[PDB]
């Protein structure tokens, strides 16, 4: 394990949330499996197959939740496996995982161009939209929808604790498109005012449950009660195999300071605990459609997603042991 | 009109909000017409009923959405009013004006006291309270709950975006009552380990909806989703009687930088509007009960509370035109 | 029994429908009575009160549903009554009679009008209502609103069978407000452009529930899974006394040719049978507000607007027997 | 294009409505391909292959809901494209219209066949039936419940504003089952007394939404607030390919005088629009089977009858084109 | 405190639940002051009141939920304790204790009687009514229904874990009422198929909550479901005036052995713990009406029938203290 | 048809239920046809396949309501058929029948124990589980949670009329888990403290209804009502092919007198019918996941389930026929 700087610089970035979105994570970690192949200093093979193994593991132990992440090495290493265990040179190895994680990067930019394509045909002139956070997909959606003519308002909630909000209403600010800034305890209030929600995804499972930022299953909970599409944006690696036998995706808690700064939180009686959880799950009753690169699905197809795509590798173990 | 400066001085942090929560803008505002007719230059008591009504005006101009403040004024404003129409000398009415301040700073400080005491029954022994803002009347509820010697637990919510809920955690904090303390967005993801939703009210109209700090609604949303009891602890003064007639109660929106500070937000595209409603109205079927010093009632009973004490003045034009 | 022509005229064209609409049809009764003591050719009192007596039955027997008639007629011979039975001359008696439905029918224009006063106060600038059949209460809160100088829009059902919406269409249309006209099938399609739904009423019960012409209760329904406000506009006179003592509603049901034409219904098989119910049932849980003439009030405290006002008479039997 | 006259003929039929019904309108627009091939005075194939393309267009700008209409196109013009682009002489692709042509003629009506087959299965004895509109797969299923044995009861709505009830009525009335007729704003009145819903489809989507008669979707909302079976039946060619990538239904709007006749419409104010839309959506959530003929699926699988048919397609452009 | 043998027996009887049902309680507690007060050996009043404020208590902690015995009691203590304080002679305090006591057991005699009037009125010919437990107030209504040649079938649950629809059944059955038993967990397979539901009242709170043998709120939730009427018989003896001051009703826990007997029970591991509550809470948005003897009303007027008759009392002290 | 003697005693013992559990009955089914094979006195083949269709009728005949059986059956002898059909000696056939019985018998087993391994998955370390009936895969989860480490405490309805609860109760108590005994009417007031609801399935429909042991339908109902997952643990064999073609599934009505005992039942009136359903269904809206041996699914995609393994038999006739 003579594992690359980039690698090691590459999680801090992500456990830091210098890089953050579940799309970009999911990028970034197959740029630093290729970036570990390229700069390899390494004679044999089975020396390669020893160092992106542990570069995996590095890259999967930073951000518990997002699946996207896990689905990105997956991609990387279960060809990069089958490479090695049916015998292959080291610049035959190097190559695979190079030529897999490019193929990945790729893919990802196709799904999210492609989610924009079709989550747009289901908004319509004059809409205003609701989101959350900050989410590529979903902001693809509103852009293309831009873009195509529709004179949209997009409603953005600021997102706390770390302020994603923001990001979302400077990106579509800059685009033309118009900017309605709130806080989070202000969406029931103007969910009345709202034709369609858009919002990403961290992991989708096997029922169709979403896990999204913290606060993405009030919007959709009040969406519902007024009748307004939630639909979710997401690439079909966001969907969570492990959750087709049963498991239970962690819900990552995040440095309480995020939430109350340092300076601040440290004057504060003993008896305050500051819990701070990423991320919340949304049943699949309150949302409408998700759109994918694949296509539109009722929530309820998630298994079938994840059926013709990662199924095949859960009686195998994970592809870096 | 030669009004004092402590009425002034009252407005402004009325205003800026230095004077807050809609039981204290009532007593603060009682008490500027109390120092009004005590510091009084005046020799007849025409030229004192021309400067109390004067006080009114200003004091009521404040801050629209909390009826408390109107009904403070009002309790002091009829009686003054009744006692000029009959026939008062100078010292007479500055007396009717400083005993009827007098009683309704002590009335407010008995209601809260006494809602705590009929709150707290409905609190048992190891529940989880779920509040929002920082409201005294359901700080009432907990305090007492925790001297009685149950075993509670709060969840405050941050309550963007002036961050009351820093007050409420370190008020409940320093009595040894253990707060958890969560974002606004987090209120469903803990509404499951909740056992009792306790907030306070600005207005509560005649059909029962609540008006309270923004978010209120979204919290009672999902307390309803998962049959968590909302409790509204509220004097009876938070009563508002122009809603009889069918008047809408105005909603607050403060300046767009308690969101965004001024530094930052004048940096933002044109194209982005930051919009602050300082309350949201909570639908009668989301609330269990409302907690008053009469009672216990149900919210559609608010009608009843409104008849038998403010329906009178009604018929009437208000008591400082 | 010398019963004057224009009681039957008035009975007939009740039951017709050339007369409609439950204020209107409890005036023209009470209208009817005042004809009757006004063209009596009575010589004793007791001949005067058997008269008014059979008047007032052929008037009730006409349509059952709406109790705006009963008590219309309970108003005028309550008072009657105790005038013969406290023993009273010729044109002492014939005064009561035509100074009780004087009263009355002055009584039901000022509670129209009022309605209106206090309604449109829950209308905004910018509001798309709907509407349901041709009620002059409901009418009465739109006009207001219009001439208030909000901009408002009225969506118009066509409320088959009797087209009661083509009525409503041209009455608003002719005072400068736009109509936009459906079919009643097409209430949830429009549920979401609408922001309020005002409706009328025939009878309202005990617990809250309204009954009003058929299709009133598909609109709540549906207003109520979009969370757009329904307001029922409502005269005292409206509210059914009987129901205080368990008393359901009858649900006229009138002839079927209303539905299917004569010339067209006879030439179809037999085993076809049209219904035709005049009214339905609307939950109290459905409506968020009535709005009488004495203010608005949440739909549960139907109870105590028949408390106040009807309930001393239900010990007693019915004033005309 | 030497387009023969029974194509225009059949077009301008579909517009009017007096050919309607989606199973219907599918069969007759591939019965005017078939003529068109059969009378066809052509010399090439490639003029053939122009006279078919022009006349499918023609077909299908006739109206844009009904996608069993676009479905029947298809699956004539996919084949008979196939056929010129391998290359075929003109007697050859003459019979490839004809025959894919054939196929699908037979094909509905076996669908509509075995769709009564199967959805007769879920009607038990004695149940009484709401139906709205005319649907022969809806009728499908009544009918075979009838000749089972079972005593049924249906009550039809009369389906403003075209009166498509007064079809249906005569149509049950007369293979003796008994009719219940009832206007459109009667259907929650009488939910309670029935026991299943059975309604048909113009178009179903991804996921699980049906397209359908103006006021399915409030019979089905107040069916699903009862705990009435929505039981929606429809050929596999009602279900809508493009609604995979993100498209929305139009929704045609139809004549205004369809509503209110000519003669009447042309005297109203300037200031009423009559709107006038054909269908309406009803959401996933209210319907319990669609019964297709092959099987009962739960709405949420639609997105796998599109899967497996029709998805192979859209990578492609219109087999027209 | 020479207290009679009868107080003594009736409490043993109360409590093992040979005397049940909250109505015969409550007359059984108000009996057994009037044999004490009859067979009193006593020679001073002070003497008296000594004997019944201990009998008063002894009765009071036989069990709780029931608020009907504390009112029994109170019914008869508030106004001996009034007559003594006012001072009043040996027969003078003996005779206010069986005069009120004699009114008591009256009054609830006429109340029961009178709510069968009144609720039968809401029973329609044909209807399945499903009740729970053993009622004497709602069955009241059944029979009255069934007296006016109404053919009504009633649905008796069994009601475990004592088995009160034995009783409920064999009374029914033998007044000619035809009866289906089911178990409690059938209730929902057979809501479909009730037409209404009848069920009775321990206590009747503040905010309409209804209070009654375990088992009662999942009926309504069901009910609710169906949108079958949930009326709830009920004297105002019932509605229990701590509740307005925010006291929760405790709800009595009944030895194991009732659920799992003796002989079995000791035979079972140390770690299955048996709990049966004796009641349960069923919210006031799942009650259409509450039958009571003064009429009709929505669960949310509890509040007033609370406060026009036990209000006065709860500024005092208990009238046995 | 020389049937042995076992398959008639399992047939007995299935229907007076000493043979229960519907992944039993299956088993046991399965194990009576193997025992036929072996012992069978049988010269010929078709004298084989004669005994083994009249063994599997008998078997099928003795309980309608679990699908499970006509699957054990059908797995056995869709293999029996297709053997005989292509031509096998005496002990060939002899042979595919107690082989095809076995590789069951095994299945079973493997699909109950990874059941339990990926439904523990979801249960958490704390948590309160609700349970229904005595199922052996519901069981197998919790047993399977307990051995994980996680200190569960089950809450075991009892289950009437049969009682299944105190076997529940007896097999967790005594592999140490905690259980929590209730009468099934306790449902609702334990569902607060509960976490989770497991509970088993007798029959799975194409929809995703659940049919199950009498009282599941509203432990799911106020599980929704609450918010508590209700998970279905449920082998593929439970899922019912026929309900593919609109099949419904027949709902077994046991003897009244395991409601009310014989002895006591006799001396009943005559107007008291007991009705006893074994079963009741359950909407998939109240259903969060479906745990099988393939995985967890959301209740939508029992369809799917029943697609890829039952639905090839489906165009064929039954195979004992
Ligand atoms: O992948 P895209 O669509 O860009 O974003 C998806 C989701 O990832 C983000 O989480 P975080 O910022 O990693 O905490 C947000 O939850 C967002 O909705
Ligand atoms: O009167 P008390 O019970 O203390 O507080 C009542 C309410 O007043 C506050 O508003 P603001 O801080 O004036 O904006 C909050 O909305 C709080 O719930
Ligand atoms: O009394 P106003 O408010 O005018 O009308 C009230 C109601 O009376 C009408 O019934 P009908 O036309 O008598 O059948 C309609 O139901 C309308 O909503
Ligand atoms: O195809 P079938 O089942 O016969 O009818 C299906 C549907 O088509 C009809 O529309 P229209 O009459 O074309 O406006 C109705 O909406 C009906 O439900
Ligand atoms: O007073 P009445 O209407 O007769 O009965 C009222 C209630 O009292 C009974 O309780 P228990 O048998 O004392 O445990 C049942 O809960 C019944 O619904
Ligand atoms: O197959 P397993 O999971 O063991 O049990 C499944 C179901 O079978 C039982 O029915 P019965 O006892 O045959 O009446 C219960 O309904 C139980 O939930």
């Amino acid at each position: 394990a003579m594992i690359v700087k980039e690698v090691y610089e590459t999680a801090e970035k992500i456990k830091s949330m210098e890089i953050r979105g579940a799309g970009r994570i999911a990028r970034a970690a197959a740029q630093a499996l290729m970036i570990q192949a390229e700069k390899s200093k390494a004679k044999e093979p089975e020396e390669l197959w020893n160092e992106l193994k542990v570069a995996s593991k590095i890259l999967y132990n930073t951000r518990p939740t997002a699946v996207s992440l896990p689905n990105a090495l997956r991609y990387v290493m279960h060809r990069v496996k089958a490479a090695y265990l049916g015998g292959a040179d080291l610049e035959t190895l190097r190559f695979t995982a190079i030529n897999s994680a490019k193929e990945f990067i790729y893919n990802s930019e196709k799904a999210i161009e492609r989610i924009g394509e079709i989550g747009a045909k289901r908004i319509e002139d004059g809409d205003i939209i609701m989101t959350h956070c900050h989410s590529k997909a979903a902001i693809s959606v509103m852009k293309k929808a831009f873009e195509q003519g529709k004179n949209i308002k997009v409603i953005v909630t600021e997102t706390r604790p770390k302020w994603q909000g923001k990001i979302t209403a400077k990106e579509l600010a800059s685009y033309g498109i118009p900017v309605i800034y709130i806080v989070d305890s202000a969406a029931r209030h103007y969910m009345k005012m709202t034709d369609k929600v858009v919002m990403g995804a961290n992991s989708i499972t096997a029922n169709g449950a979403v896990i999204n930022k913290i606060g993405t299953s009030l919007i959709a909970l009040t969406a519902k009660e007024h009748r307004v599409w939630v639909m979710i944006a997401a690439e079909t690696y966001k969907f969570h195999p492990a959750t087709m036998l049963g498991q239970l995706v962690e819900i990552e808690m995040r440095d309480p300071t995020e939430v109350i700064p340092e300076e601040e939180l440290r004057t504060w009686p003993k008896n305050i605990e500051v819990w701070n959880p990423a991320f919340d799950v949304t049943p699949p009753e309150y949302i409408d459609v998700i759109i994918t690169e694949r296509g539109i699905i009722p929530p309820y197809a998630a298994i079938d997603i994840l059926k013709e795509e990662f199924g095949w590798a859960l009686k195998y173990k994970e592809p870096w042991e």
